[PDB]
């Protein structure tokens, strides 16, 4: 079947606050890379599609590798800087701007925990 | 999008032979891709059968009829959700086209035991093998 699964996550910062979504646990916005896309263009499309939010992808924060026997799965987190000033919540997906100490009291998705851990350090 | 994917696989049968594919070329002259059943991802707004039919048509130019579900393989990885659906399929069209670096063989279940199968496809092979052999 699938040779690889690449997932991208956007860590969007304004001030001391990070865009955290609850779509249930909390997560960073992002999604899967389509075949033929780079990781950055996958992330910019994914954020536009789900949130109408125009961002610039910056430096890569971390790569989460896995050793699962059946599928090769890799997650790529990028520090992102917003260009637009508009984001849309297509219904019942709530989003908050939170500081790191607000983020630590929260139920985060398992895939996103390394990013939350890193944002602190 | 959600961190969850649905995969479909076609078990194409002709007589007592099944279509087994090898999709790619490695860098090394002493390594090669393992075998697998043709298929791919289910895109949003598609049923499992229509995603399969589309995927077979796009990779192989092969008109197929999707029949009964043979098995479902679920994975419960902490970081990502994957479901595989294998369906028994019957050819309508009489020609398929293999692109660059793609090989395919029509094999019995006994001959299928000779090959190296992708780890994800191994439950499917075992199911096919348990029912005749």
């Amino acid at each position: 079947s699938l040779k690889s699964i690449e997932v991208v996550a956007a860590v969007i910062r304004l001030g001391e606050k990070y865009l955290c979504v609850q779509r249930f646990r909390y997560e960073f916005p992002g999604g899967k890379v389509e075949e033929g896309e780079s990781l950055q263009e996958a992330l910019q499309r994914e954020i536009m599609e789900e949130m109408d939010y125009v961002i610039e992808v910056g430096e890569k924060l971390l790569t989460v590798h896995h050793t699962y026997p059946d599928f090769e799965i890799t997650m790529h987190a990028f520090l992102c800087h917003p260009v637009g000033q508009r984001y849309v919540l297509k219904e019942h997906i709530a989003a908050q701007w939170l500081s790191t100490r607000e983020m630590a009291i929260l139920d985060w998705a398992e895939a996103d925990k390394p990013i939350v851990r890193k944002i602190s350090e």
